[PDB]
């Protein structure tokens, strides 16, 4: 998260600290967010060898009671992710066991209502990534507000498609999100709408999230299937 604000501890009890495992290279890293006990929703491009997962963080360098490290079982790619064009890029993860509930860990689960949402009004996004472009991920986690642009704003971004994806940051704002916080939700009026997905390697505003509302419907199916 560039240009944000630590979070209050332990505020969003939802989030999910993804370390990504793959044969060839060393851990990359992803947020995510726990829409059942054993469910957490994140990026199709965070897909590894396997994956761990820690509930209850804040400060992700000081393990505390509040901490629960869990495993993946299964990872659920969207089997029409394409890693060219990147449309699709979501994935759901099963984890070996339900979480506990505390005060620092709980699900978000969604409102039964499914509206397209229009470009305008503000948004909020959490995670534990780069602070800058030339920066490290934080230690803490951090949150920033977005504003919803018009789909033109990301235009530029010639595999952007307006039906599949959200365009997310005013231009004229120093304000974004970056690697590390892929998977991560963004929330509008504390309702999840977006999954962080990519932008541009400079983070120039806007970037590119994946609009939940469209694949509702596959979500259902997984869960209900799993
Ligand atoms: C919205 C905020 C934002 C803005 C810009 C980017 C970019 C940079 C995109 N650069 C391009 C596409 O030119 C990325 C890319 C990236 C990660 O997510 C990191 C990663 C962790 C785990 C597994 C694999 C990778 C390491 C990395 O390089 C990335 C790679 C593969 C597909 C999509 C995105 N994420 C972003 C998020
Ligand atoms: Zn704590």
């Amino acid at each position: 998260i560039i240009g944000g604000t630590e979070s209050k501890p332990h505020s969003r009890p939802y989030m999910a600290y993804l370390e990504i495992v793959t044969s060839n290279g060393p851990s990359k890293f992803c947020g995510g967010f726990l829409i059942r006990r054993n469910f957490v929703l994140t990026a199709a491009h965070c897909a590894g060898r396997s994956i761990t997962v820690t509930l209850g963080a804040h400060n992700i360098t000081e393990e505390e009671d509040t901490w629960q490290k869990l495993e993946v079982i299964k990872q659920f790619r969207h089997p029409k992710y394409n890693t060219s064009t990147l449309h699709h890029d979501i994935m759901l993860l099963k984890l070996k066991e339900k979480a506990s509930l505390t005060l620092a860990v709980g699900t978000l689960p969604f409102p039964s209502q499914k509206n397209f949402v229009p470009p305008g009004r503000m948004c909020r996004v959490a995670g534990w990534g780069r602070t800058g472009v030339l920066k490290p991920g934080s230690d803490t986690l951090q949150e920033v507000k977005l504003r919803l642009m018009d789909p033109q704003a990301c235009s530029h971004f010639r595999d952007f498609d307006h039906n599949l994806q959200l365009c997310v940051g005013n231009p004229r704002k120093t304000k974004s999100a970056f690697k590390g916080d892929s998977g991560g939700p963004l929330l509008c009026a504390g309702v999840a709408q977006g999954i962080v997905s990519y932008g541009r390697s400079d983070a120039k505003p806007p970037a590119v999230f994946t609009r939940i509302s469209h694949y509702r419907p596959w979500i259902n199916q997984i869960l209900q299937a799993n």
